[PDB]
């Protein structure tokens, strides 16, 4: 895992 | 847009 994937998608985002 | 990017990324999440 990069960071924490919680709430605020920090990295895993628009990734979609 | 798909749906709506808030907190828990329902679908821009995991993707990136």
């Amino acid at each position: 895992v990069a960071r924490g994937w919680k709430r605020k998608c920090p990295l895993f985002g628009k990734g979609g």
